[PDB]
DNA sequence: TGCATCCGTGAGTCGAGGGTAATAACCAGGGGGAGATAAACGAACGCTGAACGCTCC
């Protein structure tokens, strides 16, 4: 997700918040590796922050998901 | 102590002119302001004439 109005190092720090979230909600009772669980939370934190901090005029999160959806189609 | 290196600064004058890119995507819940219907008063009207006077027989 580099090169979209957010600095590359800034993306790492916001994703880093997602990682600390994931460890508090992870356990061995599920028969799966930590890597599969973590990547969901990493992607969530990065994409939400990108929605909330890239544009000069802030756009609400649900308008942002509308425009990128229509752009791709 | 001398020699080598790099970093910062400055480099004319007025004229002419405007727009830039890219990636899991959702229920689920739920709060919070922005637009839709009955109650408190007093002011137009309303007939209520009643109650006063203004001319007339």
């Amino acid at each position: 997700y580099t090169g979209r109005g957010m600095l590359f190092l800034d993306l790492i720090q916001e994703g880093n918040l997602g990682l600390i979230r994931a460890v508090e909600k992870f356990d061995y009772t599920k028969g799966y590796k930590f890597s599969t669980y973590a990547t969901w939370w990493i992607r969530q934190a990065i994409t939400r922050a990108m929605a909330d901090q890239a544009r000069t005029i802030r756009i609400p999160v649900h308008m942002v998901e509308v425009i990128n959806k229509l752009a791709r189609v």
